[PDB]
């Protein structure tokens, strides 16, 4: 009925609260926005290292929310690990775009994934047609009523499989 929603968790969390802090409530607030509208196919991707005890160069707030959302089958960690002590992480954005693409859904993010546009040009097309940007005002998740500009569909229709 509604398109499947894929959220760039890191993008949303950095955007919420202080721009230099990974603010987990941002993710929760975005997820809740979709839940209250009756969505049930929602996936949030975050790299697994965000569960590790934070170092001072990677501050994070309400860290417990990530595992809480994972339990609820909303959030899914993408792979990362240390090798020779150095963090090595698998590109987040490939998971995000690839899932959204193959499920013909929506990507929630203010990142336009230029690099990935420049790989497969059906991705470039997909990202141009299915990216949902947003702003936060304090705790208020606010996506645009005109996702794709003035000549585009309303938000409500954007999120539907068919108007």
């Amino acid at each position: 009925d509604l398109r499947p929603v894929v959220i760039d968790g890191s993008n949303v969390a950095m955007s919420h609260g202080n721009k230099e802090v990974f603010s987990c409530r941002g993710i929760l607030l975005a997820v809740n926005w979709f839940l209250e509208r009756g969505h049930t196919d929602i996936t949030v991707f975050v790299p697994s290292w965000r569960k590790e005890q934070p170092r001072p160069d990677v501050p994070i707030t309400d860290q417990h929310i990530l595992r809480e959302l994972e339990k609820k089958k909303i959030l899914v960690f993408t792979p990362s690990r240390r090798v020779g002590g150095k963090r090595v992480v698998c590109y987040d954005d490939r998971f995000i775009v690839k899932l959204a693409y193959e499920s013909d859904g929506i990507v929630v993010s203010n990142d336009t994934y230029r690099d990935l546009q420049g790989e497969r040009q059906e991705w470039k097309r997909f990202i141009e047609e299915r990216l949902l940007m947003y702003s936060f005002v304090n705790d208020k998740f606010m996506p645009p009523d005109d996702p794709l500009g003035r000549h585009g569909p309303s938000l409500d229709n954007f999120l539907r499989k068919k108007p």
